[PDB]
């Protein structure tokens, strides 16, 4: 009966190794009773007992205050020679109130809104979409509010693991290796990295230029922290927090689309320009994965490929599941040791050259000296900084590693047979596996407490058990759900589904023209044309002054005419789409109903503005939705067109 109650305390366990020279019992087994646990250290749910005639009661109370005798033990650091550079800094004493990491006072001062898309916002209101009513996007916090986001998230210490864990995890690497790269990756010449970068690229603490202002005039800057790096020399390694969405809250690389933003952490922890470009050139082919050596890696898949792709893996199935990675507050539960398997790794692909440069970047990053935007400073243990270079590969390949084995722990499968009964896809932390329906539900009531252990807990929830798809558009993907089309050539495809309140809200605000607006209503089109809402005001914006080109500031922009470059990447006309999805379009749109961001007036309303606009004279986007064209009796003809990134 009290398994439940066992469960969840053996998950508040310090993970420890196997045991032969005792009795491991699990959860169920001190339920039953006659068992009276001799330590707290848990090893795949199971922690040593003796046979002594005890109440399931008393076995947990014996459990749990073992488990407080060890916390109420588990102590000050010692600062690194390296990092001694930043005390030399500090001018006033701290008020960050850290628990467990340093907070060493605070250096001196140094020198965002969400606002509407007026065009996109007013389109929506237009066709009586209660913008007030949208959920909030974007949102900024204040100083007082940053400053307990740290606390509460990032002032830990590094987890426990299973002893061992990274040996294991090596061995999964082992398993998928690719030993034709071994030892081959050297640093890229500036012009290929000048090709992949955001030069406004944003500066840290103590710096004063951005990404493409260091390109043009400090180049020379960024080779000294190569050549010290090269040869083991320390630098002056530190990392610039900023709230999300702060106006430093900026991407080095082009990204899919608006889930990696909102994926990010409430608290931005980035390096220098400087120090990032110094990563970059050096580490380029890994930590932009050119070519791809992590399995599963989504990084580069375009959001509307995704699902499309994916479906072929399950479709090979016979009675597949998708298994969810739900990992809580990813980057805060990286380890120094989960640091050093990455850098094992990555010495693995680079040439021998540049590894005394990867063991001293690693080093600045178990121990990484953090100021915060008001000035404060503290001591990170550990973790990921969401702005590092390594984060998208490293976080992915951890993520992979760790995964595997879990999966393979939970189910007996080998690390080397892995990819004989499961498929797995990764972009930084999330992801999922498919696989068997009996592997797949053994995976997910043992990985909670697997994945625990190895120090990437999962986020809580119903009977401790991690969540599993039966069904192929109940995966979730980068913010997005599998949702299925149908095309006038009697085919069907899957796109990237998302609740329409979220959309509509992600559409109508920006932080701080039309050039633009068109460049993000087209964005959106590749994504969300399956959404005839979407779709339809996407039309109309881009009926907006046809003479002014789409900008370039977001995920893709067009060259020539939209509707002809959606047919480049999706596939088919637009008009060639003849249905959605009838029962996932009801899920996506509940939250229209349930907030009152619609009437029973909005899209026939919405659509009639567009049959208005259709059936008059000319060649109209409009009229490149069906079933507008249907009623306007008139088709657009598209001229030229092709998308583009950037």
């Amino acid at each position: 009966n009290l398994t439940p109650l066992f469960e969840e305390l053996l998950q508040q366990c310090p993970p420890g190794g196997q045991n032969k020279t005792a009795h491991m019992v699990s959860a169920y087994q001190l339920a039953q009773g006659n068992w009276m646990p001799t330590s707290c250290h848990v090893f795949m749910g199971t922690i040593s007992a003796r046979r002594t005639k005890t109440h399931p009661y008393e076995a947990y109370v014996k459990l749990r205050e073992l488990v407080e005798e060890h916390k109420m033990k588990t102590p000050g650091s010692s600062l690194g020679k390296h990092n001694d550079w930043i005390i030399g800094k500090i001018k006033y004493q701290g008020n960050l109130r850290t628990k467990h990491m340093l907070n060493p006072g605070k250096v001196a001062e140094q020198l965002r809104h969400n606002v509407y898309n007026k065009t996109i916002g007013s389109v929506m209101t237009a066709t009586g979409i209660r913008l007030e009513k949208l959920p909030v996007v974007r949102a900024q916090t204040d100083t007082t509010n940053f400053h307990q986001a740290i606390r509460d998230k990032i002032d830990k210490e590094e987890n426990l693991q299973t002893p061992g864990l990274h040996k294991k995890l090596m061995e999964v690497f082992n398993a998928l290796k690719r030993p034709e790269l071994e030892s081959s990756y050297d640093a890229v010449e500036w012009e290929e990295l000048e090709r992949g970068i955001n030069r406004k690229g944003a500066a840290g603490f103590f710096e004063r230029k951005n990404i493409g202002e260091i390109l043009d005039s400090e180049k020379n800057k960024v080779e000294e922290i190569i050549d010290n790096l090269k040869k083991g020399r320390n630098i002056k390694y530190y990392e610039t927090a900023i709230p999300k969405n702060e106006k430093r809250d900026v991407n080095d690389d082009w990204t899919a689309g608006d889930f990696v933003d909102e994926k990010k952490p409430r608290v931005i922890q980035y390096p220098e320009a400087k120090t990032r470009l110094a990563i970059t050139k050096v580490m380029y082919k890994w930590v932009k994965q050119k070519p791809v050596v992590i399995p599963g890696y989504e990084g580069k898949t375009p959001l509307f490929q995704i699902f499309d792709k994916v479906k072929k893996e399950w479709d090979q199935f016979q009675n597949p599941v998708a298994v969810s990675f739900d990992t809580k507050a990813w980057d805060t539960q990286v380890t120094t040791k989960d640091l050093e398997l990455i850098k094992d790794i990555q010495k693995y692909y680079f040439k021998k050259k540049w590894h005394k440069f990867i063991d001293t970047l690693t080093m600045h990053m178990t121990e990484v000296p953090v100021i915060c935007a008001d000035g404060e400073v503290y001591i990170r243990k550990g973790q990921r900084g969401s702005g590092q270079p390594d984060t998208s590969a490293g976080n992915s390949m951890l993520n992979v590693l760790t995964m595997v084995y879990a999966f393979c722990e939970a189910t007996g499968v080998p690390y080397k047979s892995f990819d004989r009964v499961a498929k797995i896809h990764v972009c930084g932390d999330d992801g999922f596996l498919i696989t068997e329906r009996a592997l797949g539900e053994k995976f997910a009531s043992k990985g909670v407490q697997i994945l625990y252990e190895a120090g990437k807990p999962q986020k809580i929830t119903e009977g401790d058990k991690m969540k599993v798809a039966y069904q192929f558009d109940d995966i979730e993907f980068c913010s997005h759900t599998p949702i299925q089309v149908r095309w006038s050539d009697n085919t069907s495809s899957y796109m990237p589904g998302r609740n329409t309140t979220t959309i509509l809200a992600k559409m109508a605000t920006r932080l701080d023209t039309i050039a633009y607006e068109k460049a993000v209503a087209f964005s959106f089109l590749l994504m969300y044309s399956w959404n005839p809402l979407i779709r339809r005001i996407c039309l109309l914006v881009l009926s907006t002054e046809l003479q002014v080109k789409p900008g370039k500031s977001t995920t893709y922009y067009y060259e020539g005419d939209p509707i002809s470059a959606y047919k480049e990447v999706i596939g088919h006309n637009l008009f060639d789409l003849k249905r959605t999805s009838f029962e996932k379009l009801a899920k996506l749109n509940l939250s229209m109903s349930v907030l009152g961001a619609w009437t029973r007036h909005t899209s026939k309303r919405l659509l009639q503005d567009c049959v208005n606009m259709g059936v008059k004279e000319g060649n109209w986007l409009v009229n490149a939705d069906r079933l507008v064209s249907s009623k306007t009796g008139n088709r657009y003809i598209p001229g030229e067109g092709h998308t583009l990134q950037g």
